[PDB]
């Protein structure tokens, strides 16, 4: 089995913890906001993976980008909320500072718009975030931390993008 380490980046309250618990624990529960690493076995294309999932502390436009992430990470999930215009604007900034940090080592990157279950609360269309991912040449998905199958699909997509390198 292979070992891979995945950093989950994003603004606060966009659902980094909830997506990662929905994937690791199989369930949607609460009870962090402080960085935490989760382990998880998964098979992608018949290949077994040991995953260290780093759910980061949550970054704003000003919070410095930590180098530690760059040093050992194999893929980055950038999550925003489809109910928060601020988190979408923040993920653009996060992306530039992460490219500023690894330089241009063509590292697996993926954009996720979370909370797609909140139909009445949506302010960002699917197409708006899909255009953003394509201008980055990154994979795009909309997820809901209430729906296990969209959580699982985010995490096996970032490993798919990692095998391609
Ligand atoms: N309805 C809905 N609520 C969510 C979703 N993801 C997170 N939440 C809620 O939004 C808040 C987000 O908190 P959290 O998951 O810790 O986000 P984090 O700060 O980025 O780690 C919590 O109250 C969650 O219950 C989702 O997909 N759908």
């Amino acid at each position: 089995s292979k070992s891979r380490k995945i950093a989950i980046l994003g603004y606060r309250s966009v659902g980094k913890s909830s997506l990662t618990i929905q994937f690791v624990e199989g369930q949607f529960v609460d009870s962090p906001t402080i960085e935490n690493t989760f382990t998880k076995l998964i098979t992608v294309n018949g290949q077994e993976y040991h995953l260290q999932l780093v759910k980061t502390a949550g970054q704003d436009e000003y919070s410095i980008f930590p180098q530690t992430y760059s040093i050992d990470i194999n893929g980055y999930i950038l999550v925003y909320s489809v109910t928060s215009i601020k988190s979408f604007e923040v993920i653009k900034v996060i992306h530039g500072k992460l490219l500023d940090m690894v330089g241009k080592v063509q590292i697996p990157i993926m954009l996720v718009g979370n909370k797609k279950d909140l139909h009445m609360e949506r302010v960002i269309s699917y197409e708006e975030g899909k255009a953003l991912a394509e201008s980055w040449n990154a994979a795009f998905l909309e997820s809901s931390a209430k729906e296990n199958q969209t959580a699982v699909d985010v995490f096996r997509r970032i490993i798919l993008e990692a095998e391609k390198l």
